[PDB]
């Protein structure tokens, strides 16, 4: 019946919350509301699969190619927590 593992799901949930603070973050710096810069359903998204490039997160339904460039801080993020932890990036069919 489940497809991920527990230390999966908790990755998930953990990388999210850094992301929506990720997300605030920037979204200020660049004046934008958050929701414009990266909806919670482009976050969880990103959380699942783990993008670490632009070319990866264009993969990601809604992102555009400027839109990626918007979100480069938000790759940082993932690609660092990943790192420190042990946990697969890119889960993309590629
Ligand atoms: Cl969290």
């Amino acid at each position: 019946q489940p497809v991920i593992s527990a230390q999966e799901q908790e990755t998930q949930i953990v990388l999210y919350g850094k992301l929506v603070e990720a997300r605030q973050k920037h979204a200020n710096k660049m004046d934008v509301p958050p929701a414009i810069l990266a909806t919670n359903k482009i976050l969880v998204d990103m959380a699942k699969m783990r993008p670490t490039t632009v070319e990866n997160v264009k993969r990601i339904d809604g992102v555009s190619e400027g839109k990626a460039a918007m979100l480069a801080p938000l790759l940082e993020v993932i690609k660092h927590f990943c790192q420190t932890n042990s946990v697969q990036t890119d889960l993309f069919s590629s």
